């Protein structure tokens, strides 16, 4: 595996597999060393960050550098003469869907390049294509490189891996382990509810918890800066990102994942097992220094064997087949993920209107893409809800466990039914508020 970068990495038709496992200072050193040279050899340059906050991180690392920030991630004195560019995986392909000009960058750097977001899958096969056909450089860093299956990378000290069983629900008796463990442990759970549970259950047994979500990392994860805990119980959110000064982590090695039924509606399917690269990033959280051995990564059960049930892949090629290349050339997924989806390319191109009613429910919409596309291909102009109404009475959205209802442009109190059913427009409260507001009109 390459572990190094070297110069002439940077040269059109070359793309890098740089496997920087966790702790090898994939942002602190390698990134800069990266940037530099791009700058000094003129080369105009896209970072591509998985999260706000991994961008936020970069910043710190190429704190002088001459970069533009894409992202309100960052605020800093953009000088107007930067060559290098910085944004998020889903800024990234997002502008590759709309009317504009995208730059043609001569270097494509994409962090956490296993990331297995739509926006992330289309991206890596964006910017293969573009190499692949001469036209660009791409240099992907990650410890778990697409097409390898080691949820146990190396670590900057050892750690010490135990298969056990792992509580998923509050426990009585049974799980001593847990409890009489005077250090300081990460757990990652599947979803907030199993956290809050777990969360509860030790807090009755005297241990200080912090909870970590998407919707309350910002607040909550400073907290485990400077606050005394004994533990974390944390979504996968702090799969990227986020660094503990922890001696243990206990991980199901379970996660909710969206799913397509019979290709008619979308669940989150589980708890099931989370993938190599999810589970390395979880176990990467601690083994990171070599003055503090002894490290310990308790987990239970295996990886997922195929990742195919996994909507994100089909999404991904939604994504694609959307994206204009050349002469309405059509990008291919980055080689060794080609094969997670069984679609032709081409499948999900949409004509023009058709298209761009897809683009806008996604963007102004926030929609999933497999929902964007089933309304858009449905011929259904982006401002009329009228479908958020008539599905089958079992594709009713619950609120506390009664219909959700909404207020509608039309001055109708009318239950929330749509005709195409994507649980990831109601799996959480933030959720749910958003598709309300799109059903009522509101945006």
């Amino acid at each position: 595996p390459v572990e190094c970068f070297e110069p002439s990495m940077l040269k059109k038709k070359q793309l890098t597999v740089l496997d920087l496992h966790p702790g090898a200072g994939k942002t602190r050193r390698v990134l800069p060393e990266i940037v530099r040279e791009a700058i000094k050899t003129r080369l105009r340059t896209v970072i591509l960050a998985p999260t706000r906050v991994v961008a936020a991180e970069m910043e710190e690392a190429l704190r002088g550098l001459p970069v533009r920030y894409m992202t309100t991630a960052v605020n800093v004195t953009h000088s107007g003469t930067e060559i290098v560019d910085l944004m998020c995986h889903a800024t990234f392909t997002s502008r590759l869907l709309q009317p504009i000009r995208v730059p043609n960058y001569n270097l494509y750097i994409m962090d956490e390049a296993h990331f297995t977001d739509p926006s992330s899958i289309a991206a890596r096969g964006y910017i293969s294509t573009r190499v692949e056909m001469g036209e660009a450089a791409a240099i992907f860093m990650t410890a778990t490189p697409p097409g390898t299956r080691d949820a146990f990378p190396d670590s900057n000290s050892p750690i010490m891996d135990t298969e056990v069983e792992v509580p998923e629900r509050a426990w009585s008796s049974g799980f001593d382990w847990v409890t009489d463990h005077s250090g300081k442990t990460v757990w990652f759970v599947p979803s907030v509810r199993n956290g809050n549970e777990i969360a509860a259950c030790l807090t009755k047994a005297g241990k200080r918890v912090i909870q970590l979500s998407r919707k309350t990392f910002e607040t909550e994860f400073q907290k485990t800066k400077h606050q005394e805990w004994d533990f974390v119980v944390t979504t996968d959110i702090s799969e990227m990102g986020a660094n503990f000064k922890a001696d243990r982590v206990i991980d199901s090695r379970r996660c909710l994942k969206p799913v397509i039924l019979d290709g008619e509606r979308v669940i989150l399917a589980g708890p099931m097992p989370v993938t190599h690269a999810s589970a390395a990033q979880r176990r990467g959280r601690i083994g990171r220094n070599p003055n503090k051995p002894g490290d310990e990564y308790l987990y239970g059960g295996g990886c997922a064997e195929t990742d195919e049930d996994h909507a994100h892949w089909l999404e991904a090629r939604m994504l694609l087949d959307n994206i204009y290349l050349q002469d309405g050339l059509i990008a291919s997924l980055y080689r060794p993920e080609a094969d997670k989806v069984a679609a032709i390319e081409g499948e999900f191109k949409l004509r023009t209107e058709q298209r761009k009613t897809f683009v806008e429910l996604m963007k102004r919409g926030d929609l999933p893409v497999w929902l964007a596309y089933q309304v858009a291909s449905a011929g259904i102009t982006y401002t009329d809800r009228r479908w958020c109404f008539d599905g089958t009475t079992n594709n009713t959205i619950m609120e506390d466990s009664v219909p959700a209802e909404v207020w509608t442009r039309h001055g109708e109190k009318r239950v929330l039914k749509p005709r195409w059913m994507d649980a990831r427009v109601c799996s959480d409260h933030a959720a749910l508020k958003s598709f309300k507001e799109f059903a009522a009109g509101k945006r």
